[PDB]
């Protein structure tokens, strides 16, 4: 399966793995002050980075099944799409792009929630297109998609 990684970028299990150049996700990056769930109508807006928000601290996006949306968690995470829990699905309605996330297969992922709460993934590439939906979430844990830029 794909690891999981601690606060510190330390993987837990398994074997390390580079984040897509062009994936919104960008490592090193501190996180973990405290764990944050936001609303997805209320999600870290520009300048939270630096200074935090009513909220709390913010190190950038984090997602998973339900869905839950954070802006900033301590526990473990993936920084890839752990593609073996999504099942290739037609295209959604889609109410909000949330990222471009690495795949586990290393290619780079459009990420967005769709109308019925799930998450969707579309291949970035021109040629060669899935499309799948986050269906199993076995480890309980987010997928960190955005990361703050400094
Ligand atoms: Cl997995
Ligand atoms: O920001």
């Amino acid at each position: 399966m794909e690891p999981l990684y601690d606060k510190n970028g330390a993987v837990l299990f398994g074997e390390p793995s580079d984040t897509h150049p062009q994936s919104t996700l960008k490592l090193p990056h501190p996180r973990g002050e405290k764990e944050v769930i936001v609303g997805i109508r209320d999600l870290p807006r520009k300048g939270d980075c630096r200074t935090g928000n009513r909220l709390g601290p913010v190190s950038g996006l984090f997602v998973k099944p339900g869905p839950v949306f954070y802006q900033d968690y301590s526990g473990p995470v993936y920084h890839r799409a752990p593609l073996e829990q999504f099942k290739q699905a037609p295209m959604c309605e889609v109410t909000k792009r949330i990222g471009r996330v690495t795949g586990s297969d290393g290619n780079l992922y459009h990420m967005y929630v769709c109308t019925d709460g799930c998450i969707l993934v579309k291949t970035a590439k021109r040629e060669g297109q899935d499309v799948l939906k986050w269906v199993y979430n076995v480890l309980d844990s987010p997928i960190w998609v955005t990361s703050c830029p400094v």
